[PDB]
């Protein structure tokens, strides 16, 4: 099944992913309620997910999208957080477990900003936080999030909240607008490329 490759801190690839993660921390409108308070992550581990069934399904989808998007994937690296990352890296994304409460409909959601996704690591609104301390801003418990290859194909820009079950005709994804949220409606338009294990760090 799924094989995890551990990246070394010396690898440029490691240093790019951590750079994307550290440099996209923002202040969120809920004052850090869901995701905690921090200016930095402490990155513990970065692992590359290798799964043959999933790579195959991703590629397949990727080709269909290319055809309808002038032979462009429009692939982006985006974050995703969920308390079921473990099911994700073994069975892929599953739109049947879509974010029912999502602003732009029932799809699978991704962020440019790591701090956005981190808000969903323990559940929606941050849930009741970590299992041990029930603390959404815990600094001890290890969190995991995904930095994913996401096939956006042709994106539809939505500036209003609106329940969508699927992308608009001729489109493969929705970009919704504070900051943009990227939504896909098919699980195979995302591959969980990097599994990041980390902590949020208490500001000094
Ligand atoms: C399994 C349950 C708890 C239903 C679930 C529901 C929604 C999400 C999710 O959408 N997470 C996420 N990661 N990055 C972003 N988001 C949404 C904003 S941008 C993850 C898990
Ligand atoms: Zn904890």
């Amino acid at each position: 099944g799924t094989i995890l490759l551990d990246l070394a801190p010396e690898d440029k690839e490691y240093q790019s992913v951590e750079e994307e993660m550290q440099s996209t921390i923002r202040e969120h409108r809920d004052g850090g309620n869901a995701g905690g308070i921090f200016n930095r992550y402490n990155v513990i581990r970065i692992q590359k997910v290798v799964n043959k069934k999933l790579r195959e399904r991703f590629c397949h989808r990727q080709k269909e999208v290319s055809e309808e998007n002038h032979n462009h994937h429009n692939e982006r690296m985006l974050f995703h957080g969920s308390p079921f990352i473990n099911a994700i890296i073994h069975k892929g994304f599953d739109e049947r477990h879509a974010y029912i409460g999502g602003m732009f409909g029932a799809g699978i959601y991704f962020a440019e900003n790591s701090s956005k996704s981190n808000q969903y690591v323990y559940g929606i609104g941050g849930g009741t936080g970590c299992p041990t301390h029930k603390d959404r801003s815990c600094y001890i418990c290890h969190r995991q999030m995904l930095f994913c290859r996401v096939t956006l194909g042709k994106s539809f820009l939505q500036f209003s909240t609106i329940k969508m079950a699927h992308a608009p005709p001729g489109h493969h994804s929705v970009i919704g607008r504070a900051y943009a949220e990227y939504v896909i409606y098919r699980g195979e338009q995302a591959y969980p490329e990097y599994l990041i294990t980390y902590q949020i760090m208490k500001p000094e």
